[PDB]
């Protein structure tokens, strides 16, 4: 595996046809045979473990122990006829067996897995780099054939992207992809944040900061990843663990605990449907159920019950869940603007930055950067601004010890303090507290989710008050949420529309008051009149109450002008009422809805066009790719996976410095420095080697 | 062929075969594509209604009942909103047919304490079921055709 | 799927399809692995015949 | 027509430029050409 990895070396920067590739792919040549025993090794091992995972080979076995005759293990073997019988020689040789000459297959099979893992990647990579950087050459092909097996079990791990190198040309970059990481990555959840990040960009996203939204949503990605896998199923410290078990199952089981609460909600207003109002019990009236079963009224209680409890575990499990992420990206973006836009250190916030007011608490605290990784901002900050803005002012802006700086480097210090209560609450640090805080109640869904729980604990003071729950539909079913959407699109268009409608109305009542008040009777009996337009204030009442709701307008429900001097002058009053009222408004919110409707599918379909016309990370078109066979979609899943890239990033998080090659530490330095430029815009491995490739 | 031999027995039945036309005209078809393109939709828009309708009925029922009274002689009174079941039946059936709703088909408030609270109750009624969700039917309808 | 497993064995399974040999395809195909025997059983299959 | 007029006027402006003519395509070749050409090379604002 070390020597491979010289060899890549040696390989890093390479280009098509280059004469080193060529020198290696002569040297694989000359020594043909050893490659060729090296990889029927790893190959044989290989089908040795799915054979036995076969169920086939297990009606051959036929031992309990579990173990095989070397003659059945033989037989099992020629029936699958993968092996040829040198192969299978060697594998009996190979196999331990005993006196009795019985195998345990299983670990005959798993001996050399493990073992030849790395190298067996490292030869892969070796394999297809020498193969894509020289794409005809036949001698490959041949060890390509034999190392098939090879390729296609660690096809999966085997990520591979594009980069603009500091040799200003595209560089295609091998490199490991763990089975957790795309696990993790598949889960749902993330499919989930990673199509709404994809929707977000392409509507309301630039080119410019794109790379930097899809680093950022990167590093959330793996936040929640590691919240998935802390909360991932597998007298003080039985509490504490019993306590983070319930937690964890909180935060597991949430949107079930969601969907429970509506099942509870529906069924409490399916019972308060049978109440009734008598006055007589079972001048003041009595409401009471009405069912003879007898069964409901107690069901009601425990209903009541168990919502409120669910309501409050709920919380607890956006608490537990959803808050380490707001707090995360909370803290990111503070971080940020502090070490490169030096917020506080040069700017200051506008003063109409409610955020920034409260984010100036947490700097000071010790406990700063807990959520986010990065728990050396504040020195670095230091060490940027600290010569222009004073050393002793930017320490005493972020809560540092310049004193205690050093002797930490200096020497390593354990004081470590004995566990207890009164030491746990003298740790509490309660501004970052309070600055947390503050963040979870601005948030809107832990508002939502504690008037929800408000509502639940006033229903059991008024059963009623249940029937709120009864929203959470909206929330709970996309279908609805889109629906809605579709009306809250243009709400303010809405809310200008009838504030206007109030105004025509007014001065539809400012005529009537001055001119038509006789036509406005509205009593029977002519001895007690009802005049509704004798005072302004109940003539403006009485049209933006009947005559809006009246499909004629007010003249439907005001007294007809017939044989009246001011007929004519009634009869335009009535019908331009009718037009501009009860139909133009009013077709000015069926056309609002209409084209929100219309904006909403039209983003949709906007995002898909995009998507499938070009590459998220390119730019380039599909049909400069569909000029070869597929070739857009090989770009995506293999040339320029944004899942890969997302890989790559993790693989360089969890490898040492010191094990980076030029490549990786190119673009981990990038990383650091928030640049973006090693990402490939415009160009791609195949237009560069254009030419060399066809 | 069911429903021909159900005729047989009571020759009404034979008007269903009229839906044939649908399948028959491909005019009709689409037509009748424009509204299956939405239709879970519109069905999850007509539960909405139905829990916007319950929750002014909610509301009618602990604080509306005087008003529901639609019987014209005093002696024997009609009021729908004495049970939570027939107000909410009430709601749904007369107020979302009539144009202004419910405050249409009800008594009107005039001279009473609670005559504002009710004037919203009516125009909140009108524009959250008469005007908006219709309009989302409407819409829905026409985005399918587009 | 559960349906269509019931029409393996029956000896009518490509009746409309043309392709007839397609039993004897499945077998040369998976035997190997999944046993001859046990495709045959599947497929309703004679191999004597 | 109301609203795709404002989308046309904004994808217009997005894909092209002001006073070139060309196409963003052609700028983005380079990366961040279009805006390097609209910011610096012609900018309208510049010419007044
Ligand atoms: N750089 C890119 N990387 C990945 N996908 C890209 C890129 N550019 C465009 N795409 C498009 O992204 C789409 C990714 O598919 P997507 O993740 O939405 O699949 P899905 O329907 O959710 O199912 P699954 O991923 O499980 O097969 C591909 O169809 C491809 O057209
Ligand atoms: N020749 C051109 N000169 C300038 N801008 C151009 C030209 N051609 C196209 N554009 C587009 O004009 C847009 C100019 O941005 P605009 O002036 O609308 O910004 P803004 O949102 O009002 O804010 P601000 O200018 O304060 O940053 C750029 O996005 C660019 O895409
Ligand atoms: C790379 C970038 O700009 C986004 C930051 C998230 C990636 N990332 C790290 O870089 C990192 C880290 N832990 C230590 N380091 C150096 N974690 C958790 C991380 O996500
Ligand atoms: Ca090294």
């Amino acid at each position: 595996k070390d020597m491979v990895v010289m060899l890549l070396s040696l390989l890093e920067g390479n280009v098509v046809n280059g004469m080193i590739a060529r020198q290696m792919v002569d040297m694989l040549v000359e020594s043909s045979s050893n490659v060729e025993m090296i990889l029927k090794f790893f190959d044989m091992f290989l089908k040795l473990k799915d054979i036995v995972g076969s169920e086939a080979f297990q009606d051959y076995v036929t031992d309990p122990r579990g173990l095989i005759s070397k003659k059945d293990f033989q037989k099992a073997m020629d029936s699958q006829k993968q092996f040829t019988g040198p192969e299978i020689q060697f594998l009996l040789s190979c196999s331990e067996a005993d006196e009795n000459e019985m195998i345990n297959f299983e670990e005959f099979a798993n001996r050399f897995q493990e073992p030849a893992r790395d190298i067996g990647f490292n030869v892969a990579v070796l394999l297809t780099n020498l193969s894509e950087h020289v794409p005809h050459d036949p001698r490959l092909r041949n060890f390509l054939e034999l190392a098939e097996s090879i390729l296609e079990y660690f096809r999966p791990y085997l990520g591979r992207i594009e980069i603009m190198g500091a040799s200003r040309r595209i560089e295609r970059i091998y490199f490991e992809i763990s089975e957790t990481n795309r696990a993790q990555w598949e889960m749902p959840q993330v499919k989930e944040s990673k199509r709404q990040f994809i929707f977000d960009v392409v509507n309301e996203g630039g080119e410019a900061e794109k790379m930097e939204l899809f680093v950022s949503f990167c590093e959330d990605t793996i936040f929640e990843m590691q919240i998935a896998a802390q909360i991932s199923e597998p007298f003080w410290g039985e509490l504490e663990v019993q306590r983070v078990k319930f937690l964890n199952y909180l935060s597991r089981n949430f949107y079930t605990l969601r969907f429970l609460a509506l099942f509870l909600a529906f069924a409490i207003n399916f019972i308060l449907l049978f109440y009734k109002v008598s006055d007589s019990p079972p001048n003041m009236v009595y409401y009471f159920l009405e069912e003879s079963t007898g069964y409901m009224e107690p069901a009601l209680w425990c209903l009541s019950l168990l919502h409120t409890l669910v309501a409050f575990l709920c919380i607890i499990g956006y608490n537990c869940l959803k808050v380490p992420l707001v707090i995360f990206k909370r803290e990111k973006e503070l971080a940020r603007k502090l070490e490169f836009d030096g917020l506080y250190i040069t700017e200051q916030p506008g003063d109409d930055d409610v955020k920034g007011q409260w984010d100036r608490l947490v700097l000071n605290t010790p406990s700063f950067p807990s959520n986010y990784w990065d728990k050396f901002v504040k020195r670095k900050v230091l060490d940027k601004h600290g010569d222009i803005f004073g050393r002793e002012r930017i320490a005493e802006l972020l809560g540092m010890d310049l004193a205690s700086l050093e002797i930490t480097a200096h020497n390593e210090r354990k004081p470590d303090p004995p566990p207890g209560l009164l030491t746990w609450l003298m740790s509490i640090d309660v501004k970052y507290q309070i600055w947390k805080f503050g963040v979870i109640f601005t948030d809107n869904s832990f508002l939502y989710l504690g008037w929800y729980m408000v509502m639940s604990l006033l229903g059991h003071y008024n059963n009623f008050f249940f029937a709120a729950h009864l929203l959470d539909i909206a929330m709970g079913v996309k279908t609805l949420r889109t629906i809605l959407s579709s009306v809250t699109h243009n709400g303010k268009q809405l809310v200008m529309t009838v504030g206007l409608l109030a105004v025509v109305v007014y001065l539809y009542t400012v005529v009537a008051f001055n001119f038509f008040r006789k036509f406005y009777n509205k009593s029977e009996d002519e001895d007690e009149p009802d005049m509704k337009c004798d005072d302004m204030m109940t003539c403006y009442l009485f049209h933006m109450y009947v005559g809006v709701r009246a499909g004629g307008g007010i003249g439907d429900e005001i007294e007809d002008p017939a044989g009246d001097e001011y007929e004519l002058y009634r009869v335009v009053f009535d019908i331009t009422f009718f037009f501009f009222v009860i139909v133009i408004l009013l077709a000015i919110i069926q056309g609002l809805i209409i084209d929100a409707f219309g904006e909403l599918r039209d983003q949709q379909e906007q995002v898909k066009e995009d998507m499938e016309t070009k590459c998220f990370i390119c730019g380039i078109g599909s049909d400069y790719f569909d000029t070869t066979p597929h070739g857009f979609e090989t770009h995506t899943l293999e040339e320029h996976n944004l899942a890969n890239y997302m890989f790559f990033l993790m693989y360089l998080i969890n490898k040492d410095e010191t094990e980076h090659t030029g490549q990786e530490s190119y673009v981990w330095k990038m990383y650091q420095e928030r640049c973006w430029d090693f990402f490939p815009a415009g160009d791609c491995f195949r237009k560069q080697y254009e030419d060399q490739l066809s």
